[PDB]
């Protein structure tokens, strides 16, 4: 496979656009919907302190980085059969890259 970095730019409005409609990236940030993600790069699937999650991605464990990321957010509902991202998803090529990115710049 190939990650790739490339350039976060839209990756930012997409978030905002994509994800931030039920997570942010932010250090005090609520979990809407979806919990916060700030920093989620570098913990294991279900961590937060509050939202407690689904079984299925907690008892998962999968790790949350740019590569493993990519295929979660390719098509979440599928890579964790029972979470609750009623997401959409980043089935591009491109617009993901710049989202793991954007992610990586917003809080590595
Ligand atoms: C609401 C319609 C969602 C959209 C759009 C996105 N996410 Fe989401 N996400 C949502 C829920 C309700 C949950 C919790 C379910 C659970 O038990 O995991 C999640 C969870 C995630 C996770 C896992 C959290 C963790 O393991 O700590 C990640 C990494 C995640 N969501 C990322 C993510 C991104 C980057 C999105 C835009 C591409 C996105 N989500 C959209 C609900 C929703």
């Amino acid at each position: 496979t190939e990650f790739k970095a490339g350039s976060a730019k839209k990756g930012a409005t997409l978030f905002k656009t994509r994800c931030l409609q039920c997570h942010t990236v932010e250090k005090g940030g609520p979990h809407k919907v979806g919990p916060n993600l700030h920093g989620i790069f570098g913990r294991h699937s279900g961590q937060a302190e509050g939202y407690s999650y689904t079984d299925a991605n907690i008892k998962k464990n999968v790790l949350w980085d740019e590569n493993n990321m990519s295929e979660y957010l390719t098509n979440p509902k599928k890579y964790i059969p029972g979470t609750k991202m009623a997401f959409g998803g980043l089935k591009k090529e491109k617009d993901r890259n710049d989202l793991i990115t954007y992610l990586k710049k917003a809080s590595e």
